[PDB]
């Protein structure tokens, strides 16, 4: 919900945030970070091009507060890439966190906890070259942070440890996930993915007759606009 | 003003930046990093490219001291994005200043304290992670973090509200500026943008003309460079 | 040696990472980060492409426990940025260390150094928009940082002065180092070096050559490779 996050994961360059800035106002700028639309690129790490940001222009040209709700991308399917970043990445994880719903909670969990652990090393290099001076003080803070990377490094181990056995049991259930992604990357096929859960199945009918089928690309963004895994206005094709 | 401000604003990729390192000497490296134009690129966030880089190398081997005064980029204004980035967006800026000196200082002021409250943020997710093998010494954080960001919240709200206020007559005084911007965004011409301010009128002219008179290009060089809004050796064309 | 560093020097983008994330093991996965090769990448700026993650792909593949050291780039000498990220560069920081052993060492603890200022500067700016309510506490807060940042300053200004004298040898021992270089980005060619140090002899004359003689890539690659100045796996060509 904030530039510097954008900014950070490299979602939006400086140049485009200062376009944005100065083209939306104060409040149709934060309605755009909080945007479903472009928190589902921002979890993505799916960058912002030009058309992009023309189309968050244009859609803003109006005072209507449910602007964002135009927003949405393009996909062609029939590249791996956007088959990869728009459809089996975002699948794959909602179909995880079905076996177990507290992975999710797991995997963010961490990441809260290695930012964490690089601010603790950070604030004993700190402490560390400070022992210099007051010397008595700086051991102080040292034994108190010292604790706390201690159990910090415990929570990790731990965390690491219930995804080990989920992710085990999740290979179980869906052993050619792999070979499949393979073959993607080669024939550009989905055939090396079967046997495919069974949850998964109304997804990958349609999935695999793009070419064929007319109405499947309907059927495909249905299916993951019902999951939660694309948007009202988001559209999918095939070359 | 390091490195490192370029490095975060991806104005100088890890790369580029290494190269420069190995062939620029500190103190040649300091004084390109605080020059006038390597501070215009990281203001309008123009990353460098292999051509910029080769310059740098190329003026700084002068030795003269003032080597830094020879940088300046060649732009086709044909290309919408470089009109917007090196027009556009600066001239706005500056016209905006015209309305009211203190809006510039505003806006960094934001940036300035959307930073400070980042940093408590950042300084609140720590001290929780330590609420609980810390209890006790954690209250007086918390404490002290509470008003400081609820301080820093009330003047953003402040500062929010004397900029929500110039936009308005900002608004008033150019009312084609989001029409002309979305005009050129997808159609490539400036059309959409008047009737323009009459203070802009002498940069206006020669502007919608570029490709038509030969002086129409230096004459929009001018007036950006009497404002500051380029660099002597800032060079611009039409080219389409 | 962790993602965070790879991320944040921009060897990886975030949507790269999310894939490999996903598609490698806890295990597997932070071996890539820890080999060699990757380290290469990190230590120069050589961010990843399209190509580099289907290869850190397939050789995920192989499932043994060595896999990352059949990792290694294909590069075209012909290409002067490659010319300079793959050879020049490398070469040099390898040459002035012959000149003198302390010279790396010197050139990676100003950047810690420099990481550092920079830390205690934020932490000024801080503790000075804290002052606005505690001008006693801020005061003595202020008072620590600004020692270190003394501290600090003067040991950057220990180690350029070093840096300084170093540079007025390695100067005079390849007195057309710069002009070289200049020539490389101008021209494209290699003949602005041309008086070169003893020591690259065997290096230059293949290097000179690498479109006439097929074998003249292969002998760059065992020259840079005997001195390990790049991977076993490295392979140059010259298109």
């Amino acid at each position: 919900a904030s530039s510097s996050l954008y900014r950070e994961s490299g979602i939006i360059s400086a140049r485009q945030l200062a376009l944005l800035q100065r083209m939306l106002p104060r409040l149709r700028l934060e309605q755009l970070f909080r945007c479903e639309w472009l928190q589902q690129r921002l979890a993505r790490g799916l960058a912002l091009g030009r058309e992009e940001v023309r189309q968050i222009l244009l859609c803003a040209a109006q005072d209507d507060d449910g602007w964002c709700a135009e927003l949405g991308d393009r996909v062609n399917l029939a590249v791996p890439q956007s088959m990869i970043d728009w459809v089996l990445l975002p699948v794959y994880g909602w179909w995880e966190s079905l076996l177990d719903q507290a992975i999710p909670g797991w995997r963010l969990s961490l990441v809260e906890l290695e930012t964490q652990s690089r601010q603790l090393r950070i604030k004993s290099e700190f402490w560390s070259r400070v022992a210099e001076l007051e010397p008595e003080q700086a051991r102080e803070e040292l034994a108190r942070v010292a604790k706390c990377q201690a159990r910090t490094q415990e929570q990790v181990a731990e965390l690491a440890g219930k995804l080990e056995t989920a992710s085990a049991l999740a290979k179980s259930a869906w052993p050619n996930w792999q070979r499949g992604m393979a073959t993607l990357l080669a024939s550009g096929g989905l055939a090396g993915f079967e046997p495919i859960p069974e949850v998964l199945e109304c997804l990958w009918q349609p999935l695999c007759r793009l070419d064929d089928d007319v109405g499947a690309a309907d059927a495909v963004q249905a299916w993951l606009h019902e999951r939660n895994l694309c948007q009202a206005q988001d559209h999918f094709y095939w070359q």
